[PDB]
């Protein structure tokens, strides 16, 4: 089972996109979010967003969410359960920023409309997609 | 908009896998589950599953659900909107039956355990992450 | 059976697209991913579109033993592709092979005097199969 | 250039397979093999085979071999280019050894088939394979 949180974290921070949606939020969709860790396991887990995001003004105090995740080959799928809530630390975006997340803001760490999340996950369910090698074949073509 | 279509049912028919979560049931965990569906497009969307999966007894007539789903490079994501409901038809499970769901029955198509689930969907959203290849750096190994 | 593996393989080769082609002497025998097309759902030659200042082409002449490296994507399969390499920059090909993504590479488009066009004759393939199956989900304190 | 190394040894790591030809052996067929390494970064890079597989006895005190490398996902693909030998060092196979590995061999670690080699890699040509998010659409089916 460590393991098991090793091989998520690692597909989580290589990966990054997690889709995360909301109930009573834009019709439950969940939208692909780029998800963003300190070191290389374990949460918070942040994804830098606007001000303006419809989910902001819905989160409050904080809110329980579930957010999708896969690995590039689907070789790893997680549901990741947390608390969700906005946290626009500055601090935090100093730790977090780097030339793709600077891409998105016009007005760069100070623009107004910058926005940070942060999901404090407490579980996940996990299921790994093992495979196994079979005798190749020659085959004429 | 048909172009968007067309590759979500294309990435979905193959690539399979949607992660499916209800409210209230098992916490709201998002299941991988196995996607069917008969032709090259269109729905409705079937899961083979079994009658003792808790998300059953909870769908009644038919519920509300957001499948995620990614492509096998991530190059398409969707966010599937619908209607799930049980729909154990003999007739759709001979429709849909092979080697692969075989492997799942001790029963086969008769196990009294087999259940099967139709997702019927009216919207998606997806979004596009189109890869294109950077150019090959040297790189020394240590 | 053995058709089934030569679907599989068209099937990934056609969505999947990338194939890793390396030649010896030139360029260190690195193998290069580019981006396989085919005409039809099945069946070579395999096109790949280049650039006329291509070292490869170089070194081409009539034709060419090459080994292209090739997975899936999600890698539930593996081929070695064996085949003659050329160009063949036919005019009639590039009509029928061409598309808004082929177009984003060339700055004249289908007149670049820079397009360069290569065919792959391939007349065998080792292929493995990878399968997966996804195993029981574990929820784990994180 | 110091992230293009941790991306690629660790799609290696967690990915492994490498695709590997030998001129002059089996006609050049790049064979999907399982690459290994000790610790999270830095060759050698170990594969478990068997001690009929014909590359072996071609190799003598080692050869050059091109590796071809993709990531479960292809957002990855290295050229790997070192000297390939075996070195079916016991140490080696201890430290190496794991229950899958284990599941080839009918002999365990005895077996006397059983064959190690090392590829020392002193290069890679690594291509990125980078994505870019358009905005959602919701469509109707």
């Amino acid at each position: 089972t460590k393991e098991l949180q090793e091989k998520f974290w690692k597909a989580l921070k290589s990966d990054r996109t997690v889709m995360l949606g909301l109930d009573g939020v834009e019709d439950g969709h969940a939208r692909p979010m780029t998800a963003q860790i300190e070191g290389d396991s374990g949460g918070p887990i942040w994804f830098f967003t606007s001000k303006d995001n419809a989910l902001i003004a819905m989160l409050g105090q904080g809110r329980r969410v579930i957010g999708a995740f896969s690995s590039k080959g689907h070789d790893l799928f997680a549901s990741i359960s947390g608390s969700l809530r906005e946290d626009t630390d500055p601090a935090m975006v100093d730790r977090l920023w780097n030339p793709y997340v600077a891409a998105w803001y016009e007005g760069g760490k100070t623009d107004p409309n910058l926005a940070l999340l942060r999901l404090d996950a407490d579980h996940a369910q996990i299921w790994l997609n093992e495979s196994s090698l079979l005798a190749g074949i020659k085959v004429l073509l």
